């Protein structure tokens, strides 16, 4: 809600918009309350969120589904569609979230139609949630994985992807001015998040 | 050579010489070839370098013992020295690269004396020296861990130690006028090695 709004995210659509066309089918992957599905559709996109949680699947049928938004349960690991199904696709901090980056980032390019767009988001170095991963170093278990940005960056590229665009949202203390003057890799390291635009190589 | 001169080790020694009086004796944990033992020996303290590479620590003896350098092959997580030999320690770059650097750092504490200091410099989140860690997205084993400044911080807090200050050594871009609007732990991403200054708790 807020996170969208006014948030950490209130500035990915506006991007996302800056390259797919309307109509688009999109797919938002590991959509969670499904409020930002909400707002792709509300944006003019015929949206799906597919999410593993059959609790915020729920959550986000109960903002009314239609011809343009729909929810479905499924392993981001194990996407329940076809390949090239969808026209474009955005996962916003879904990969940071499991202990295989490289499957769920391979299922993805799967149902993504060839030269089509990805708008990916990986949380930087210093953001808040990356505490998840502290754990680690005491030997424990732990659910947010390391991939920086930079390194998913290259990851994408050696699995067939190009990467097109980028945009930081940048933590308090941060100004524009320091920023154009800073290679895109330490820009990536001031932020809470960087938001990728990739497109599934032809 | 280059780094400990007018490298990205060059601001360490200064840095070190601000906390401890001279002619305590120092242990360098993990001191390679040992060019950074020798500076410290210069300096005006007596050095003690240790390192797991027998050739290595050839390579620094060849510099000259005296009765201020001197070197020791030995492993980072088994240090053969007593509980606080050493008034003060100094390692640089040299917890990064283990699979155990909890251990690592419990062993510079045993060999530390109470309420002595203990130089750690870690790379910060884009050196390009974590390009080593790229390969466990593969499934590979890796040498470098991916331990951030900021988690080391907590660590080595969490095991008895007391952070009282630290600089950092940034890379290419960066200005100190952006730097003092920014809280410390962005301070710490924009760098190649951020330089803690710790104290062993008494
Ligand atoms: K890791």
């Amino acid at each position: 809600q807020e996170m969208w709004d006014s948030g950490s995210r209130s500035t990915i659509i506006p991007f996302f918009e800056q390259y797919v066309k309307k109509e688009a089918e999109v797919l938002d992957v590991g959509c969670g309350d499904g409020y930002g599905t909400y707002k792709l559709s509300r944006t003019g996109y015929k949206a799906v969120g597919v999410d593993i949680s059959e609790v915020m699947i729920q959550k986000g049928k109960e903002r009314g589904e239609g011809p343009d938004l729909s929810f479905i349960k499924g392993d981001l690991s194990s996407l329940p569609f076809e390949n090239e199904q969808f026209e474009a696709i955005m996962a916003i901090n879904s990969l940071e979230w499991t202990e295989e980056p490289l499957r769920a980032l391979n299922e993805i390019k799967r149902v993504l139609k060839s030269d089509g767009y990805a708008c990916i988001a990986i949380l930087g170095p210093t953001a808040k949630p990356r505490e998840n991963s502290y754990p680690r170093l005491y030997g424990k278990d732990v659910v947010c994985n390391t991939m920086m940005p930079w390194e998913f960056e290259q990851l994408v590229k050696e699995q067939g992807f190009k990467v097109v665009d980028g945009i930081g949202v940048y933590k308090r203390g941060v100004n524009e001015k320091m920023l154009g003057q800073l290679s895109t890799d330490l820009q990536q390291s001031l932020t809470f998040l960087w938001v990728f635009m990739l497109k599934r190589h032809k």
